């Protein structure tokens, strides 16, 4: 009757084979249990079942791990639905769309589905940026070695701008500091946080910040740096 | 009654399935134990339970490792809360926000949460810079081969500056030494320690140090080196 229920939406070949499989599986168990109720070589039957179930376990490890981790997700909620996810250790990055017992159905940002097994979440670090608070801005202003005299005041101006920018969160960090030399340039870091979590508003603020930086730089007399070389002709 | 407690904040589908699961799990155990109290094929039941629990263990390895490592963290305190962490072997880098029995909730420096399993801390080296004492400064002053005659005195001047800089810790190391040639440049190392652990003050001192280095170099007549080439035209 199970086979007939399987027959509506599947094939005869596979349903027949699956019938054979489940039939063998169900007869073998009761033969193993009542083979000594018949009284026929108990410990041989014991060995038979032992090695069979032993290989079966070594195989189905892969699947039961998925199932048990599905349970842990059912109770432990590292993420939920709609929560943008990623992992540094693997490509998972997408919005969750569905949880399952074996797997999860994520939608990437390609609008593609991704069917992930749940064993992975018990071995791997998971990042849920959808829960986050603020969004980061990071740059390196690459000036020239000619413009070294102008660095302190550029830096102070940039800082004073960010500190008086509406979109920016001043309770969080706010760092503008000449942090390294570099081949062909002097690199000023910028490290700031916007009080939005929205993609577009973050990007718009990033935009305004960058354009104001440009205006500041080119005002003070400096200019950005391309790569550079010294050619000793012959 | 457990199911009904689960029903308040979850669904009927999953709670029903979980009911089935726990029901099977609880009946099977007592059937296994009292199946011979009925007296029905003891050693067949023994095999059944053996292989079942064997696969179960091979699977739940992944989870029990997390739990036991959570216990070790409960007793052994490599880190605590508020302690910036990293590992060279993996991306974990963030401030701890919460410990758990299975996992930890870190906040990255993106203000993003990261849910890490605790099995990882028993396999991996962990660095707790939040406990540290002093912060390092490292650079390579890339001069030119033309400026080789000026290296000893530049070096000595730089050393004398750092040694008379307030923010610097002289009990720790302090190294300024011409350490390598390089394609296109002569590279002087700098390796020093600030007596702060704060990000911003460290960066400000880094700043002042670098600007003074620049002034020193350009005073003594040298200048920094871009990459370089010799072009043999034809
Ligand atoms: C480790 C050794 C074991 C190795 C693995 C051998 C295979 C084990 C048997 C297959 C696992 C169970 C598959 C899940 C479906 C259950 C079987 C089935 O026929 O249901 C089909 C059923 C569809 O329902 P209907 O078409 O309406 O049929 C109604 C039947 N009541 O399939 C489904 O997937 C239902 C939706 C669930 C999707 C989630 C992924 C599947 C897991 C479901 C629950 C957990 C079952 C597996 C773990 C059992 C642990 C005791
Ligand atoms: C290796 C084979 C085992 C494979 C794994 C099969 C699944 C095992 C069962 C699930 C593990 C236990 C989950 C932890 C919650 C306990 C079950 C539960 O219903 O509590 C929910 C409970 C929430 O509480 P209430 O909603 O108020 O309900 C009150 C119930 N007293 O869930 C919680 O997460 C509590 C907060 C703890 C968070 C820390 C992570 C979970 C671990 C908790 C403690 C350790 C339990 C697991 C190890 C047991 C070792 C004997």
């Amino acid at each position: 009757f199970e086979k007939q229920q399987i027959k509506k939406g599947r094939d005869i070949t596979s349903a027949r084979i699956m019938s054979r499989i489940i039939k063998i599986t169900i007869i073998v168990v009761l033969v193993l249990l009542y083979g000594e109720h018949f009284g026929m070589s108990l410990s041989g039957l014991l060995t038979f079942g032992g090695i069979g179930g032993l290989a079966v376990g070594m195989a189905g490890k892969d699947i039961l791990s998925n199932f048990f981790s599905g349970i842990m997700l059912y109770f432990d909620r590292p993420f939920s639905i709609g929560d943008w996810i990623r992992s540094p250790d693997r490509n998972i990055e997408g919005t969750v769309a569905e949880i399952g017992w074996r797997i999860t159905k994520i939608t990437t940002f390609d609008n593609r589905p991704l069917y992930v097994p749940n064993s992975l979440f018990s071995s791997i670090s998971v990042e849920n940026p959808g829960r986050m608070t603020n969004r980061r801005i990071t740059t390196t202003i690459g000036l020239r070695y000619e413009d070294a005299a102008k660095v302190g005041v550029i830096v102070e101006a940039v800082r004073e701008m960010l500190k008086n920018h509406p979109a920016i969160d001043q309770r969080q960090t706010l760092l503008v500091y000449f942090n390294q030399f570099a081949d062909s340039s002097l690199n000023i870091m910028v490290y700031c946080f916007t009080k939005t979590t929205v993609w577009a508003e973050w990007l718009a603020a990033q935009q305004d910040v960058y354009l104001k930086i440009i205006d500041i730089v080119q005002s003070h007399g400096a200019d950005f740096a391309f790569p550079s070389q010294t050619l000793y002709m012959d």
